[PDB]
C-alpha cells in the first residue's frame, strides 16, 4: 500500500491543511496570553486534541507531533475520516535562547506504527542558513524520503530560511529562493515554503515575488502561514496558487488567535472552523480555475 | 403596504443584520489605523458601499446612513434582494470631545423616499444616563415609533448607556437593565442592547445576567457587538439567544479588523464574510432548539 | 501680613513650585500602575507626603489639597522651611466618565487655618470652555481673589482648556490664546498655563507660540507641565521663559514615573529630585539672563 | 608611566563611569526611534560626541569605541579633563540575526596611539555561554591583560551571559555567578557586571544576590546598568556597593530616553546630565560609608 500526494488533497486536487504540530512554541504562546505558568504538558495536549476533533472536518490533512498529541488523537479518533494524518519526523533542538535552533530526523518516530494507525505521511522541517552546508541539509532530505518511501509514506519537506550563524549578511527574500534552488528538486513529494514578503504589501509585487519562487519548485507546493498575518492569509493563498502553488498548511493563522480564551471547544468551532472553511473553499477556486488554465494549453 | 419584524429576518426567524451606518467615529477608525488625514468622506463611502456588495449575502437586514452613503447603495443596487435596508434615522451631535455626545431625531431623513426605495426599518440609537430625563427619552422614542408605523416601516431603537453628566456613580450592567426597565415596553418593534460584561468570563455568568435583561424587555431584542472582542462575539450570540435574544446587529466585529488593509474588495470577502456567516449560522441553530422546546 | 509672589519664588525671583494636589486622577494612576484595587485613600497620603518630605528641598512652593494630605504633611513638618506652602482651593465634580468635568470654589477651605499654618497662597484650577459662559469664570476668579487677599495669602489661578459641551468646533493652541485673553489680566498674582504644542516639535514653533501666549497674559505666568512628556519639560520651561514666563509647576513630569514601584521613598530621592533640581537650575539660570538684559 | 584604578576613580575612589562606545545595537536603536533608515555612520557619531561633551564633566571615565566616535572626541577635545578615557578593545561579530554573538579581541586597536592620546585604561566584553570552552575565555582575557599592562594602560573586562548553543537549560542568576567563580580572579584591574535580577524586586533579595556575586570576584567590581529600568539603576548602585562593588557603568540608562529627541545637545544637558550626576552622588556617599565601615574593622 503506497500513498501518493492524492491521499493528503481535497477532491478538488488542492491542499488544504492544518499544522498542530507545534511543541515548546505552543507552550511559550500559552504562558504568553496569561496562562498560569509552568504551563503543564497537558495544556498542550487538550488544545491539540480539540482542535483536531474541531477543525479535520474542513482539512484534507492534519500534521501532529508524537511529543504531545499523537496517542491521544489516534486513540480518541479526533480525526475526520475525510482528513489524512501526517505526523511530524523532525526532532527540534533549542539553543541561542530558541526553542527551535537546529533540528534532525526524530528517531522515535516509528514510520510502521504510523502507517498501521492510517497515517499517510511524514513531514521534516529544514533550517536553511547561508553559511551552515548544503550537503548535510541535501543527505538529510534523502534520508527522509527514504524513511517515507521505503514504508509507503507521502514525503513532506519544510525549508525554513534564518539569519547566518556568523555575519549579518540576510535578505529573507533571497534566501527563500536559494533554499528553493538548493532543496525544490530534492525528491520529495511535496514542499512547504514561507510567503515571500510575509504576504505584505501591492498584489503586484506578492505575485511576481512568489512566481520567481515556483521557477525553482519542481514538485507541487504549498505556503505556509508562519510570519503572515491571519487577516492577509486569504490574499497569499490566491496569490501563491495564480504562480503556482496547489494549496496551503495553516497554524497560528487558523487557531493562535484564540490561545488563552475561555470555552476552548466553542472559540475552535465558531472562531478557528469559519477561518479554515474560507481557505479551503479558496483552493477549490483557484484548482477550479487551473483546469480552465490547463485546458488552454 | 406595512412591513413587520418578519420582513428583516432570516427564513428560521432570528435575526443576522449588519450596522454599516457609522458616522465620525468610523472616520476616526480609518485616522487611527493609518489613512492619510485629513481622511475624506468617500474614504468612508467606498468602504461602506464595498462591505454592502460583500456582505449583504450574508445578512437578513443592514443598517446605512444618508450621511455617507445611503445614495450609492441604493444607486448601484449594492443590497442583495435577500437583505432588508435598514437606514439610521439619528443625528449624533457632537460634545466632550467625542463625536456622539447627544442624539436627536434626523429631520433631514425622508421616510417617503426609504419606502419607494425599498426599506423597510428605521433606527435611533437612545443615549442613556441616570441623572438625564427618562421623559424626554419616552417621549423621543413615542415620536420616532409613530414616524415609523404612519408609513409601514418597522421601528428599531438602541439603548446605549453613558456615565452621568454629573457624579462618578456609574455601575456599566446595572445601567443596562435600568435602560432595559425604562425602554423594553417603549412600543418599538425590535430593541437592539449592549451585551452584559462586554462578553467576556465564565459563561454561566454570562447566561445570568442575559436572563435577568431579557426579563426587562417586552418585545424581540437582539445584541449589538459594541465593545465585545471579535472572538468572543459569536459565544455571546449562543448566550443571548439562550436567555431570549432573537439574534444580533454585528458593526466592528464584523469589519473593523480590515480597515486600512490593501485590497479591501478583497478582504471583506476573506476575512469579513466568514465571520458574518458564522454568526447567521448561529441564530439558525438558536432559533431551530427554541422550536423544538 | 500679607504675602506676596516673592514668598514664593527662589532667591533669584522666578518660581520653581511641585504639584502633589491630585485627587482620584492619581488613585486612576495608582490602579493602572497596577496597585490592588480598590485603591485605598491612604496609598495616595502616603505617597503626597513621601514626596513633599523628598522634594520640598528643592521646590520654592509646594501644592497641596484637604482631601488626601493637607493635614498631615502640616502636622509632620514634611515641608522645608524654604519651601512656601500653597492650598488648592478647588472642588473637583466628576461627569461624563472623568474625575474633573467641572470645578468650583471649595468651600470645605478654611483660608484663616491654612493661614495660621504659615500657608502663603491658594489655588484655583478654571476650566474653560467656548461655549460655557465667560462671565461665571470671571465672576469665580474675582470671588477667589477676594478669598485670598482678605486673609493676605497670594491668589494663584490655573486655566485648562477642554473641548466645548456641543460640537467639534475645538483648536487646543488656539483655547489657550482665548482663556489667556479672558483671564489673562483678572486681578489674580500668578497665572499657570498650559504648554503651547505639548512642548513638542521644532524650537523655534514653540517659541513663537510661547511669545504669543505672553502678549496676552498680564501677571507673572508659569508652564505647567500636564501633557508635556517629561523628558521635553526642561526645554518647554526655557522656551516659555524665552518667551516671558517666570518659571514653572511641575507634577507628573517631576513624580509620575516612579509611582508603584518600590522603595518609594529611595525613588522620590534618587529619581524625581535629580528632575527638579535640573528645572530649579534652569529657572535661575534664565533669571539671571533676564536681569541681564 | 603605568596608570592604575586610581587614575579612573572620582576622588572618593569609587567609579562612576559612562559607555558610548555601542555599535550596530546604537543604529538599531536610532531606527526603532524612527530615524530615517538606513542611518548614516554620522548619526551615531554626533550623538557620541555630544554625549561625551555634555556628560564628561560628571563621569570619572567614559568608554568609547574607534569604529563610531575615537578620533572625533580626541580631535574636538570633547573628554573633560577630569574625565579618564577608557578605549573598546572588542570586535563585535553578528550572528543569528544579533550584532553581538561572538567577540574577539579587536586587533585594529593601537595601544600606543591611545596612550600618547591619553587613554588611561581598555575595556573587554566577555561572552559567557554554559556550553563553550572555559580555557579559551581565559586566554583571551590573559591576552588582553598582557596588551594593557605592557602599555602602562589598566584592563577593564565585561563578562556578559549568553544561552548555551545547544540546549534550553538556562538561569540567567546561575551563569552570572558561574562566569564570576570563572573569571572573577583572572588578573584584570576591573569588573563589570550584570545586575542581578535586572535591579528589580525587594531590596533584600537584590541585597542576597549581590553578596553571593561579591564572594566570587576577587578584584574591584562595578554593575552595568545593561538590563536594569534607568528607575531602578540608583537603587542597583546603593544595594551593589553595599554588597562590595565600587560604582558603576552606566550606557542606556543615562542616555537611551533622549535617542530621536529633538535638540540632541539640549536633551543630553537637561535630562541625561541630572540622571549621571546622581549616581556620581550614591557612589561617593557609599565610599563615604565604606570609609567608616572599613575603619571598624
Amino acid at each position: 500500500n503506497k500513498y501518493t500526494i492524492n491521499d493528503i488533497t481535497r477532491a478538488s486536487g488542492g491542499f488544504a491543511m492544518l499544522a498542530v504540530d507545534q511543541r515548546e512554541a505552543m507552550r511559550m504562546m500559552f504562558a504568553a496570553a496569561g496562562a498560569p505558568a509552568p504551563v503543564a504538558d497537558s495544556v498542550l495536549t487538550d488544545f491539540k486534541v480539540n482542535a483536531a476533533k474541531a477543525l479535520s472536518p474542513y482539512a484534507s490533512a492534519i500534521l501532529v507531533d508524537q511529543q504531545f498529541c499523537y496517542r491521544q488523537v489516534v486513540e480518541q479518533n479526533a480525526i475526520a475520516k475525510s482528513c489524512a494524518m501526517i505526523v511530524a519526523a523532525d526532532e527540534f533542538i533549542p539553543g541561542n535562547g530558541i526553542p527551535v535552533d537546529s533540528v534532525v530526523i526524530d528517531r522515535k518516530i516509528n514510520p510502521l506504527q504510523i502507517k498501521q494507525d492510517g497515517g499517510k505521511a511524514l513531514k521534516l522541517l529544514v533550517l536553511w542558513r547561508s553559511d551552515e552546508d548544503a550537503q548535510q541539509r541535501l543527505d538529510m532530505v534523502k534520508e527522509f524520503n527514504e524513511l517515507c518511501h521505503s514504508h509507503g509514506l507521502v514525503s513532506i519537506i519544510e525549508p525554513v530560511v534564518r539569519p547566518p550563524r556568523r555575519g549579518d549578511k540576510f535578505d529573507r527574500e533571497q534566501a527563500i529562493i536559494d533554499a528553493a534552488k538548493e532543496l525544490g528538486d530534492s525528491g520529495a513529494d511535496l514542499y512547504k515554503v514561507e510567503m515571500p514578503l510575509y504576504g505584505k504589501g501591492p498584489q503586484q509585487e506578492l505575485l511576481c515575488a512568489s512566481q520567481r519562487l515556483n521557477d525553482h519548485i519542481n514538485m507541487p507546493w504549498v505556503i505556509l502561514s508562519s510570519g503572515v498575518d491571519e487577516k492577509l492569509f486569504p490574499r497569499a493563498v490566491r496569490v501563491a496558487m495564480t504562480a503556482g502553488a496547489s494549496g496551503f498548511l495553516a497554524g497560528r493563522a487558523v487557531w493562535a488567535s484564540v490561545v488563552g480564551l475561555p470555552d476552548n471547544e466553542l472559540m475552535l468551532r465558531d472562531v478557528c472552523a469559519p477561518k479554515l472553511q474560507q481557505l479551503g473553499d479558496i483552493v477549490d477556486e483557484m484548482m477550479a480555475k487551473r483546469r480552465l488554465e490547463h485546458h488552454h494549453h
